[PDB]
This record gives structure tokens, sequence and C-alpha cells, in this order.
């Protein structure tokens, strides 16, 4: 029902196939570093923007008009899921996300919706995905996404960002049964949501475990890993059963150096890396089956266009040509210069071709 | 001129000697989790507390009255150094540290003092150290400390904590010459300060590189490592030349998994670990010469006293008995229960003895 994909380099790399160059995209490529993003966002409030399919489609396309990126990622936010579960959220400009009434005791779980109804609440995201897939007209693949269960749990309990996740970790140690209950509710909401994203037109999916780094290995293996595994297994299952093709799935565990070995066995085609893990060491950890994605320090884009090209050259030398999709090690920051993002994109394309012939 | 040390287990472990049990201390053992700490702090404002030798001595001793910890660490704060360099600081209760006028351009370096005069500005810390060494009367060794150059740089440029260190990293990429100038000024202030701490009575020194994790390996090796190395080399040199004994030096690089190999060659007797690095993997990285310190997830202390003992048992099994000092993976949090800190201390003592005979 959709236009035929023209440039599929990103998908071929994700599945582990040889490609003629290394495909590249950037986390937060639709973001505040773009003046045009600020302009179209100035029209609605944040979660209102997320609910207008035309606005989401527009913000998704904007970076592709500037740069020859090898994938688009739908504009949305990981917090749409806990919102759909019945939590009230804000993105008051300059402050970041906030739940003024976070989950703090086991009894608070009673306020959440049955996770089986969440996908219906997120119909607007599916509308945006279908629209954007049609408007892209096959230029590049479209990535859908969501937050991983533990990371969503941290926002719901902490009520926003935290440097320690002390309240969410206190749940894991003091309320392990209620923690597993919440993580299961999240898993059960995420599966039908991700499946719906693919039904609507997503050609790949990325799960953001942005708060992995706070756990360390014992708690990660108990509370984050099982659910990351269950998401991949159940999404693939549901898609096959609906007669659709599974899409490549990416797991990005920020600050998750300690989990890479387990992550490479978790049922994802691609493991995304932050900038703190040396590419050669990541390759040793994950082995030679999975694709790696990343991992340039996003702050490297503050350097000159010349310096960016040399950092990219180095990065590409370390990863080598096979089983690799270039990206930053985290999302672009709001004060970054679009021309330097352009420099990063062009450097990956130029140097990866030089590396092959 | 000081009382003879009675319990030197911590020092013997630090130098790599076999001991009859594993010594233990906790970062922030003088901290807000103690009601008595809040009480004596309620008397002065924060940096005024830091300037009263009797108040510092009291806060240092308080945890030792509760628990048989194997070392004391002087109460102070890493921010006394940039304050002594001429920056104005606040610790407005509930808000954390703040410099209302952070360093933002190269010209701002002109406001700092010559680093050679910093030690004289920090005479109050040396007074506190001498007092505390006398009052401890040889019970356990006294640890002195300071922030590492990069970590101090982040506070001076950011003006407080940050989840990204984007402004400080922008300096490293866009102003590398001015960054090296600032890091050298910091190094040159830290050396005479640390030497003065030992002259005043410190029996060990810990350098806190709390913001290591933001760098990743390339920037860490360029901007943090050289100065961490220079601190150790110059402190040891100055002490030998004054006819004093060097003390064991600990480098703690929080979120510094990627730097452990380099850190084990940096001139420190002890490498301190956060809770995200598996003890066996840390041992592989650092080799068999240095002592490891750490690394229990501080949030594990939210668990039951029984659970804490089993986590400690596991941790001790992984580190093994040799070249190991037990501690948390970061400082105690203000909402922690002193009885659970007591449980941690007792578990290390009990299980490490069981592990030996």
């Amino acid at each position: 029902g959709f236009p035929e994909l023209k440039n599929d380099t990103f998908l071929r790399a994700a599945w582990g196939e040889e490609t003629d160059y290394t495909p590249v995209w950037c986390m937060r490529q639709a973001g505040r570093y773009l003046p045009e993003f600020r302009e179209t966002r100035a029209a609605q409030d944040f979660f209102s923007t997320c609910r207008s399919p035309e606005a989401c489609c527009e913000l998704t396309l904007q970076p592709l008009r500037r740069f020859p990126l090898d994938a688009a990622i739908i504009f949305s936010d990981i917090l749409v899921v806990p919102q759909a579960l019945g939590m009230e959220v804000t993105m008051v400009p300059g402050k970041g996300p906030s739940f003024p009434e976070p989950l703090r005791e086991e009894q608070d779980l009673e306020r959440l919706r049955d996770p089986e109804v969440v996908a219906s609440e997120l119909g607007y995201v599916f509308q945006a995905i279908t629209l954007t897939r049609q408007r892209l007209a096959g230029r590049v693949p479209l990535i859908g996404f969501a937050g991983a269960p533990w990371t969503l749990m941290t926002y719901m309990v902490e009520g926003g960002g935290s440097s320690t996740m002390a309240q969410a970790k206190r749940w894991l140690y003091q309320r392990p049964q209620a923690s597993h209950q919440l993580l299961r509710i999240l898993t059960d909401a995420l599966v039908p949501y991700l499946v719906g994203q693919v039904v609507a037109g997503a050609q790949a999916l990325q799960l953001f475990e942005s708060h992995a780094g706070h756990l360390g290995p014992q708690l990660f293996n108990k509370f984050a890993l099982p659910y990351i595994r269950d998401v991949a297994k159940q999404v693939k299952a549901r898609l096959r059963e609906a007669g659709l093709a599974p899409v490549p799935m990416i797991i990005f565990a920020k600050d998750g150096h300690f989990a890479l070995e387990e992550l490479a066995q978790a049922g994802y085609e691609v493991v995304g890396l932050d900038w703190t893990v040396a590419p050669k060491k990541a390759r040793e950890c994950v082995g030679n089956t999975v694709t790696l994605q990343g991992n340039l320090d996003p702050c490297a884009l503050y350097a000159s266009e010349e310096e960016i090209g040399q950092l990219v050259k180095q990065m590409l030398d370390d990863f080598g040509p096979h089983r690799y999709i270039a990206n930053l090690g985290h999302g672009l920051y709001p004060d970054m210069d679009p021309e330097h993002v352009g420099a990063f994109v062009d450097a990956v394309h130029k140097h990866s071709r030089l590396l092959r012939q």
C-alpha cells in the first residue's frame, strides 16, 4: 500500500549485508538545533505537536531537506506511552518533561490504563507514521521508536530527569514485586504500540533505554534485560502472525557498556552505542553477528568542519566497513550548528567510500 | 608529631599487602543521611562550616562513633579549590553548588589567582586536618582529598551540575588551548594543596574525577588523563623532597570504565570504581598490581539488612581477598538509613574474614 523504497542502504546495513557506503542518521535530527523546528513547534504546545499528524510529518521531513540522511525517524516522544497509560505530563519550554504526580507507591499503579488499550490511545502516532511514509515517497526508510520499560519507569517514578534515579532504584530494591508489575504493564503497552507503528508504515524500530547507565549489571539483568528481550520477541511474533514482515530492531542502551554482551543476544539486529565505548571494544563484546550503530560524541559537532571530518575518519577506521550504521552517541543538542551536522553526514559518506575502494 | 596509628588495615590494603580482613569506608560517610550531620551543619552555612576546623573535625568523627569504619575522610568539599582560585560559590540548601558567574570565555581566566597562592588560601583545611588527626588519636588513618582538574573545570564552566557538560565539552572542542591553560592552572593549585594536606596530617589522598563519564576515551586521554598523571607525579615528588613519606593515592573516575587500563598506569596505588563495572572485568582491565576500591551500588543500601549482607557477600567473592578496599560505587545519598550503612560495614568485616579462613 506504500511507495517502493528507493534508498535501502540503512536496512541492508541493519540486517548485516554488505553495502556500497556506510549509511548515517542522527538521533534528534528533528530537533531544536534547526530554526525551522523551533518555528513549527512555536505553533502548538509540545504534546499537541505530537498529536497533529501534519506537524509530526513536517518535523520529520525537515532534516532530510537539509541533509542526505539515510533514514528518517518519526517525530514523537518516548513519553507518549506513559501519557497514554493515564499519567498527566508537561513539556513546559525550558524545563523539560515533568509528571507533577509521579508514581510513588504500589497503590499508584491502580491509576494506569489496561496496557491492551494503549495502542488505541496512540492512534495519532500511527496516523503520523502513515502520512510520513506516504510523503517520503520511498526516499529513505522510516524508523519508529519507543522508550524501553526501565527508562519509562524512571520518568514515571522520578517525575522527570534525575542524576541518580534514586527514587526509581529505591523501587527496584524495596518494592521489587511492584517494580516487576510496572515493568510488565509497560512491556504489555509497548508491544502493541510498536506493532502498530509497523502496521502504520514504520520500516525499522528503535528502543531507547536512555537510563540504562544508572543500573549496573546485576539490577540491569534483573529489571531491564528481561523486558527488553520480551519486547523484541513479542513484536516479531505479532508481526509474523499478522502476515507482515518483521523490521530490523535496534536497542540503544545509553551508558550500557556493562550490558553489551547480553544486548547482542537479546533479539535485536542492531545494538546502538554511546560515545564512551571504544568501537573496537564494543565489537569484541557483541561479536560478529549484530550490527553496531553510533557512536560519535555529539559534542564533537562543536568542533570545526575539518576536525569533524577527521574524527569521523577515525571512527570509521575503528568500526570498519561491515555491520555498521553511523550515528552520534546520543541525540543532537539544541545549540548545535546545522552546518556541522551537514559536515558529519558528508564525512561519513565520503570516508566510508574511501574505506571500501 | 602525631599519635601512632593503631589500625592501619586500610593503608596496608592500599599498598597491596595481605590483610586479615577487608577494610571498608564509605564515600560521604560524613553526610546528610546522619541526623547529627544535619544538626551541626544547621549552625553555619556550608562553606562557613568548611572554614571552622572544629566543625570539620566534628563532622569527620561522627560516622566513626556509629560504625567501625577503617578510615576517616576529612569533611570538606571539592569546590574549595575553585573558591580559593577566586570564584564566588554558593551551597544554597536544596539547590546544590552554584557559581553564579561561571567561566565562559578565555578572558575569564584573568580573574583567577596565581595557583601558587591557593594553598595559603586553604589554610583552614590544613587546620582541620591537623585537628582531626590529633583527635582521632591513631584510631584509623585520615584521608585527604580534592577534585581532579577536569571535574573542577566542569563546575567552573557549567556553574554547577549538568547532565551533559555541554558547555565544558564545548570548551574542549572549540577552545582547546584555553582548556589546557585552565587545566594546568587547576593542576598547579591542586599539587601544593594536596602536599599541604599531607604536611598537615593526611595519611592517604583521594582524587575525585566525578565527571569522567561525560568524556569518553579520546577526550579523556587528551584533557583529563595528563593532568591526573601530573598530580600524582608532582605530589609524590614534593613530599619526598620535603623529607616526608608519600601516602597512598587513590584515583576515583566515576563512569570511567573506558579509562581503567590507563588509570592503572597513572601513578596511583588505588583505582576506585563505580558500581557499573563488574569487579572481575575491572580486575582484568587494571591488572594485578594496583588495589581496587569499591564498588557497591549506593542504592543497594535501600534494601533490607539481610539483602545488603548477601550483596556484599557476592561483591567480596568477585573482588577476592587481595588488593581490595571495600566502599560504595559513589557517595551515600541523603535519604539513606544509618542502620543500613552499619549493616554494609558489618557485612564487609564478617564476610571478608569468612573468605580468608
